[PDB]
């Protein structure tokens, strides 16, 4: 809002990338899984966004400073995950000076912008950085081999009585998606805030955790068919699921490299959709579609209206949630009491994306940001495939960009995100 602010908006997000990327040219160059771009990629392509949106009014017949031809690399929509290890990158050092480059001039077209002017594209860059900041983050933790990251800052313990236990969301209408007047930098698909009525249901009142997967592990849930889709059946046969991603043989997991012992109280991770819905199908229950994991987060029914964050209106902190990626794990169920949303559902924002039922969808209402290529691909039917929306940030999210409101979404077979899982449950 203050342009002081976004420029430490900005600074804060390439500083973070920064650290992301002081490795060897060798280790920006590795292909860690084939699901995944090489580091130097996702680097000049944040250098790239930020130059189209901030510098070239979002169009592409603008002059920049690379070659179109060269520029067309960091198109995501041309060129698929796996083949990028073997494009004709820039690299690193170029990268990092045509990023550099970039940000001088955007910080001085900041400085010059009129008073009053609109500032979205800067919020919606900021965003965009720190997405793929999280995206680099996946790279990392499938990364064979030895740590190049430590084991993650200290998170406050669990607690007792939370783990298993259900929330009452009350029925009735509520206002789902936010106004640029609200949430100034809120992205397209958030928008606009609209009513919608959401019979009563009950909300998981903490993440599904690892002692509670392997209950489902050692009752043969990946063996009984019953639980499954026919497609998420398919793919786990398909793929042989027998347990989240990074779980070993021998009981241990593999975390950004280092080999421990998974804590039973931290909330599952990197499950896909499919396996979601059927430990929830198994456990008596199913999953939350995301209109109402939004009502469970945001909607205070004591007083009908909507609530900036789950809490309150106060901006988050470490002892609210798990944000910022300093920890590189979820914390124990219980571990935020005062980050409760008004219906006393936990740890909805940070710590694990929380997979929903629902496919991306608009608004009624919606119309494109700048980006205009941001969500509206990946509607349901618009021809890019299946994906379900993940809502709530993970412990890599930063806050700067989180909302109940804000929208992820993926393919059903992915889990190398920092996904995890909450329950609901009908009310008769
Ligand atoms: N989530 C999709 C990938 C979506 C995607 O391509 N995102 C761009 C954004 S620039 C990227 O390559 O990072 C998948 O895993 O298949
Ligand atoms: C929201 N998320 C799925 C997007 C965010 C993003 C980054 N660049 C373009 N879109 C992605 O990771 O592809
Ligand atoms: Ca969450
Ligand atoms: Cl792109
Ligand atoms: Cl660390
Ligand atoms: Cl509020
Ligand atoms: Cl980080
Ligand atoms: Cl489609
Ligand atoms: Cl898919
Ligand atoms: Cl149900
Ligand atoms: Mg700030
Ligand atoms: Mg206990
Ligand atoms: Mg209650
Ligand atoms: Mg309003
Ligand atoms: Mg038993
Ligand atoms: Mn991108």
């Amino acid at each position: 809002p203050h342009r002081a602010e976004l420029a430490r908006q900005l600074i804060d997000a390439r500083n973070r990338t920064l650290r992301l990327v002081d490795f060897d040219d060798a280790e920006l160059r590795r292909q860690y899984d084939p699901l995944m771009s090489p580091l130097v990629w996702d680097l000049a392509h944040i250098g790239q966004q930020e130059e189209l949106w901030l510098l070239r009014g979002g169009d592409p017949r603008r002059p920049g400073l690379l070659e179109p031809a060269v520029e067309q690399l960091y198109d995501a929509f041309v060129h698929p995950r796996a083949s990028r290890v073997h494009l004709p990158l820039l690299s690193p050092a170029q990268a990092r000076r045509f990023c550099a480059t970039v940000r001088s001039a955007v910080l001085d077209a900041l400085d010059r912008l009129p008073e009053d002017a609109d500032t979205f594209a800067f919020g919606m860059v900021v965003s965009h950085e720190h997405q793929h900041d999280e995206t680099m983050l996946q790279a990392l933790n499938l990364r064979s081999g030895e740590p190049l990251l430590g084991s993650g800052t200290a998170l406050p313990p669990g607690r007792p009585g939370v783990a298993g236990t259900s929330v009452l969301v009350p029925g009735g209408p509520f206002v789902l998606g936010v106004d640029l007047a609200d949430e100034p930098y809120a992205l397209d698909n958030e928008r606009p805030a609209h009513v919608v009525d959401v019979p009563a249901f009950r909300i998981g009142r903490v993440p599904v955790t690892n002692a509670e997967w392997r209950a489902f592990i050692d009752d043969g849930g990946y063996r009984q068919r019953r639980w499954w889709s026919d497609a998420g059946w398919a793919y786990r046969c398909e793929a042989g699921l027998t347990a989240p991603q990074f779980w070993n043989p021998d009981g241990t997991r593999t975390r950004f490299g280092h080999v421990e012992d998974i804590p039973p109280d931290e909330p599952v991770q990197h499950v896909t959709y499919f396996e979601a819905e059927a430990y929830a199908a198994w456990a008596g229950a199913r999953l939350p579609t995301e209109i109402e994991w939004e009502k469970a987060c945001a909607w205070d029914p004591a007083t009908g209206r909507r609530r900036r964050y789950p809490w309150g209106d106060a901006a988050p902190t470490a002892a609210l949630a798990n944000l910022g990626g300093d920890a590189l794990r979820p914390a124990p169920v219980g571990a935020y009491p005062a980050g409760a949303s008004a219906c006393g559902a936990e740890q909805m924002l940070g710590d694990v994306w929380e997979w929903t039922s629902s496919p991306l969808r608009p608004w009624p209402g919606f119309t494109p940001m700048i980006y205009q290529r941001y969500s509206q691909p990946f509607f349901e039917g618009a021809g890019s495939g299946d994906y379900r929306v993940l809502r709530g940030g993970s412990w890599a999210v930063a806050a700067d960009i989180l909302r109940p409101s804000f929208r992820n979404w993926d393919h059903p077979i992915r889990r190398q995100i920092f996904a995890g899982v909450r329950l609901a449950w009908d009310v008769d």
